[PDB]
């Protein structure tokens, strides 16, 4: 698996449930191909997004539905939703976890890349 | 001043000086257009984006070009930009703040909304 | 102004107002003896704690009541308080704003230090 | 396990492997009393730092040395340590983790609490 994404909640403290979020890989001409979509797992994890093979070098784009998520606990949140932009390079095997941590006015993105 | 923007630097503690950024507005068509756009002072702030009567009610994207400014200080950041997207304005005017905390690898993004 | 604090809140996207907080700086004893203190204003900053002269260097300790700030809202928050702890004027003067940004079951906390 | 630590590295975008830290319990008398200690792992995690029995109601303190891994690295850090202070309650069975993301002049801590 090499491109997982982990979501936790920082008003209820817990793992982001049922998040959605799409994933894209930037095209020659600028646009935003989809590549991959899921929701988070009840560990606010998503996996199997990609393999080993499809997973190229390139600039990539994690678009996760926060606002989706605040609306149905009811609470009103500011941002539209969370953009996680990178590129994937090629330095040794390489995993990433994409992160974030969200409240409904703010959120905190860190990336794990490990071999 | 309804739309300013704040940058800090999470390595030396310190402004982030010199980010550009750009402030897309999305249109009837579904496309970002440009809005606005402008680089952080030496306290990391840009003020003066726009006005009371051009920002009007809609879709707006912050785009914060965390990459120069990593790479300027010899860093290959993990980011290629802080993207921050929020609908403005849906309940009448407000002054809006959105800050940033930057590291290599890693953001934080808040906002302060007020009337 | 030497040292100045400014809170957040994360929830509701505006400055943390009211909240109390001590400032300690440990003695020669190992000690942790009280220093200032004061309570943020509705802009969520609080000035005046000190001055230059008697700002002398020191191992200094902020610690910040969000547990009653999330209680008066209605929250049961998992932090007892946020701690900020540094040493300070270790090469001489400096001006330091300790920030934090606050959510019930998450904080955030940065530093600007300034010659 | 109902206590955990997990530690991860803003700058270098890895877990913080080799962070030493030590929990304290409030004693009556307002002391922190020793309770238990550990560094973290290769994946940035300390496990096995009590036990269910002995886990009991009660304010808690974990600090981290942030300033000994900062100095390892040959990074210039802002504060002394990491402190987390929370209280352990009693609402049905609860596993802690308690989470930091760390910058050499920020950190970032939450907490994911689950059942
Ligand atoms: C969404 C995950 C996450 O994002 C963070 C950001 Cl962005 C800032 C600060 C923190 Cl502490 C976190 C954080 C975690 O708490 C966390 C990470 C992993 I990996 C994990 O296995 C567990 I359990 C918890
Ligand atoms: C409490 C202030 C604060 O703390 C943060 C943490 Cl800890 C992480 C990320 C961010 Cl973006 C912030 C943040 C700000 O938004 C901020 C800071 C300053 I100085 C400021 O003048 C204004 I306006 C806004």
């Amino acid at each position: 698996c090499p491109l997982m994404v982990k979501v936790l909640d920082a008003v209820r403290g817990s793992p982001a449930i049922n998040v959605a979020m799409h994933v894209f890989r930037k095209a020659a001409d600028d646009t935003w191909e989809p590549f991959a979509s899921g929701k988070t797992s009840e560990s606010g994890e998503l996996h199997g997004l990609t393999t080993e093979e499809e997973f190229v070098e390139g600039i990539y784009k994690v678009e996760i539905d926060t606002k989706s998520y605040w609306k149905a606990l009811g609470i009103s949140p500011f941002h539209e939703h969370a953009e996680v932009v990178f590129t994937a390079n090629d330095s040794g095997p390489r995993r990433y976890t994409i992160a974030a941590l969200l409240s409904p006015y703010s959120y905190s993105t860190t990336a794990v890349v490990t071999n």
